[PDB]
């Protein structure tokens, strides 16, 4: 009964750097991996970070992943913001029996 | 690179049963677990089947997978159309590397 919690919308000026952080439920942010997804309205979703903090070929540096187990906690650091970078983005792990657990989605928008 | 190809749209009346269907491409279909998920604007995904065809708890049973090896395919089939079934519909499964598939996305409008 895994889930992850995501603040619904952060706000930041081009430029600038913000963060959208995943925070676990009922469970350990570091028992399975964290892939984060964007998604722009109606368009199926692109990953632009896998296990925990991979980039897939194509995603510009701008965009980090990093893993707190402290805070049980995972997070995308977006930087340079760029006024294309304004969409939905998601995390995404699984739970324990290994089924998929998305976030609830967080709207970036680009000042 | 794994691909799952999707049709753009669907339309179909209410009470009558419609089928999306998600074509495997680089790879055979059946070499991994087939996931949808029905998408609303704005709202974060919510799984209708995983594992090929079982649906989790609270999904109604006019929701139903299937997989057609011969035809390297996987089908969501919605039975008893509801107006409130109008949304947008993500296959979803894994390459070689195990990394996430998403398919390009359906919408379903019942008309």
């Amino acid at each position: 009964n895994f889930m992850l919690t995501q603040p619904h919308s952060v706000s930041e000026s081009p430029g600038k750097t913000v963060t959208i952080s995943c925070t676990g439920s009922s469970g350990s942010i570091a028992s399975n991996y964290v892939q984060w997804y964007q998604q722009r309205p109606g368009s199926s979703p692109t990953t632009v970070i896998y296990e925990d903090n991979q980039r897939p070929s194509g995603v510009p540096d701008r965009f980090s992943g990093s893993i707190d187990s402290s805070s049980n906690s995972a997070s995308l650091t977006i930087s340079g913001l760029k006024t294309e970078d304004e969409a939905d983005y998601y995390c995404q792990s699984y739970d324990s029996s290994n089924h998929v657990v998305f976030g609830g989605g967080t709207k970036l928008t680009v000042l």
